[PDB]
């Protein structure tokens, strides 16, 4: 049976993309550019901060020298690490916690495998620190796109091979990353975003441990 779970953060734990969409905003109204909505906002999913902000100078036609625009990348980030002071155990996504419980009671390893700069302290905003025996560094690994090494590093950092792991994800370049680290990836969300070849679940919800060990005995037959 597996011996690790390896998390993504974003998309899967909770959702980090609605504060993000505060932070553009407030800097949207902070700078004098309408349009940045609900709507608008669905264009920066998996977007960079540098090609999130241009898109919003589009908005308004606006050209900015290179320092401005360096200026305007931190404040959003200033923005969002304010936002996030907010983020309370009620940010978890549903069957998240029973999840790490019933993994934990079981001695299943537990770790992060984010791109997130601040996945430490939003784990410990949603008061999931506790269940973690690591959270792998993006700083150190490239956690850029289907990169497999964020994986890696999170396995590796509980004592165990990416083979031994399965890795949640709710994004087609996560789901790949999971793939060529040698993890068993399960996906969470709908079979036209992620991918014919995987299991894929539609919620949360649906990630127990009884519902992991039946995929993982479903691989190794
Ligand atoms: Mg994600």
């Amino acid at each position: 049976m597996f011996k690790a779970v390896l998390f993504d953060l974003d998309g899967v734990i909770t959702d980090t993309a609605e504060y993000h969409f505060r932070a553009w905003k407030a800097l949207a109204e902070e700078i004098g550019i309408n349009g940045v909505d609900r709507q608008f906002n669905e264009q920066l999913k998996g977007v960079s901060r540098e090609d999130s902000l241009q898109k919003i100078l589009d908005l308004a036609d606006k050209k900015v020298s290179a320092e401005e625009f360096k200026e305007l990348a931190k404040r959003k980030n200033d923005n969002y690490v304010k936002m996030i002071q907010d983020v309370s155990p009620a940010d978890v996504y549903p069957g998240i916690l029973q999840l790490l419980k019933d993994l934990r009671s079981n001695k299943i390893k537990i770790a992060l495998a984010s791109a997130s700069k601040n996945g430490p302290f939003l784990l410990e905003r949603m008061n999931l620190t506790g269940y973690f025996d690591a959270i792998a560094d993006p700083a150190e690994v490239a956690a850029s796109k289907a990169a497999p090494d964020i994986f890696i590093a999170a396995a590796h950092a509980v004592g165990v091979a990416p083979s031994e792991s399965i890795g949640l994800e709710d994004s087609q370049a996560g789901i790949q990353a999971i793939k060529d680290s040698g993890a068993l990836p399960i996906g969470v969300g709908r079979p036209e975003d992620l991918g014919d070849d995987i299991v894929i679940v539609p919620d949360t919800s649906h990630y127990t441990l009884e519902f992991l060990k039946e995929v993982w005995l479903q691989k190794q037959k």
